[PDB]
């Protein structure tokens, strides 16, 4: 029932994600120089460094907010991909499955802790 525990749990999960080879395309912004049409398709860029920096700045109030930004990394990859069998998109799907597997307890525990608080 620790209302703050999600933050370190998310730091730990981001550490795991940064060690995963599948995260390499998503660790930093799109060199618009290598993908010049990227911002014609993607309205709101997002990367794992921005997520980690937002978390470390204390600019997430809840793990739901972090989860929304991580899911935006994956929806951007799905929107930008020319093919459902594009190398980078395929890496996004594996990393998304890994993230969802790990974030599910973080969200459950946070929401349970907040319910216990306002019991
Ligand atoms: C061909 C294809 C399909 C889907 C995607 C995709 O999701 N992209 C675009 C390319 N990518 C980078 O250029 N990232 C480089 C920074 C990490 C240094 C960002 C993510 O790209």
């Amino acid at each position: 029932y620790d209302i703050q525990a999600w933050k370190k749990q998310c730091e730990e999960l981001l550490n795991l994600i940064f060690q995963c080879e599948d995260s390499e395309p998503f660790r930093q912004p799109v060199d618009l120089l290598e993908y010049p049409d990227y911002r014609d398709i993607i309205d709101t860029p997002m990367d794992f460094a921005t997520v980690r920096e937002t978390l470390e700045a204390g600019n997430y109030e809840s793990p739901m907010e972090l989860c929304k930004d991580v899911r935006l990394i994956f929806s951007n990859s799905k929107a930008y991909t020319p093919s459902k069998r594009s190398r980078i998109y395929s890496m996004s799907l594996r990393l998304s499955a890994f993230f969802e597997e790990h974030i599910s307890s973080v969200l459950s525990d946070y929401k349970s802790a907040l319910r216990f608080h306002k019991r």
